[PDB]
């Protein structure tokens, strides 16, 4: 996150870190035992890390459960980034309290002018790196298509919604791909893409969650 604030420990409470031996993308906890982060954020033998606010000091409020399956939409496609969800099964269910919650899927989608706050543990500079040890917050608005069309031609699907500054300075970044984008106590969106962080006339692009709720609980009933 670029140009964020430092949440505070525990905060976000349904906020993951996937790990494969390190951080290398955020998610979103759903129910006791499922998970939704980014395709793009696909890889085997994740640990799933629930609870954290420093990835690197073990604070006590951590979780750590593998993932048994993972599922990646049927009709992700890597090159564009259309439909870059996947919904992560824990081999146990993890334990909910104050500080380790889900969060509730939409039912409804969210409209341009809402505000929301996306989360994540991603690069804080827009040009060079620094990766922060702490979870890092951003307050930041959805865009309309229109705008969000405007800033990426020929680049946005139906399944994408653009939020963020047209000014710059603020954004998602590398390593906060899969997390949260909450909006009025909802998943909304999932970190997917955009063109570098926080450029100017390039904010962040997200996954349209209100699109695949009902992927979502189908494939949960039934795995
Ligand atoms: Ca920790």
């Amino acid at each position: 996150i670029v140009g964020g604030y430092t949440c505070g420990a525990n905060t976000v409470p349904y906020q993951v870190s996937l790990n494969s031996g390190y951080h290398f993308c955020g998610g979103s906890l759903i129910n006791s035992q499922w998970v939704v982060s980014a395709a793009h954020c696909y890889k085997s033998g994740i640990q799933v890390r629930l609870g954290e606010d420093n990835i690197n000091v073990v604070e006590g409020n951590e979780q750590f459960i593998s993932a048994s399956k993972s599922i990646v939409h049927p009709s992700y496609n890597s090159n564009t980034l259309n439909n870059d969800i996947m919904l992560i099964k824990l081999k146990s269910a993890a334990s909910l309290n104050s500080r380790v919650a889900s969060i509730s899927l939409p039912t409804s989608c969210a409209s341009a002018g809402t505000q929301c706050l996306i989360s994540g543990w991603g690069n804080t500079k827009s040009s060079g790196t620094s990766y922060p040890d702490v979870l890092k917050c951003l307050k930041a608005p959805i865009l309309s298509d229109s705008s969000c069309k405007s800033a990426y031609p020929g680049q946005i699907t139906s399944n994408m919604f653009c939020a963020g500054y047209l000014e710059g300075g603020k954004d998602s970044c590398q390593g906060d791909s899969g997390g949260p984008v909450v909006c009025s106590g909802k998943l909304q969106g999932i970190v997917s893409w955009g063109s570098g962080c926080a450029q100017k006339n390039k904010p962040g692009v997200y996954t349209k969650v209100c699109n695949y709720v009902s992927w979502i609980k189908q494939t949960i009933a039934s795995n």
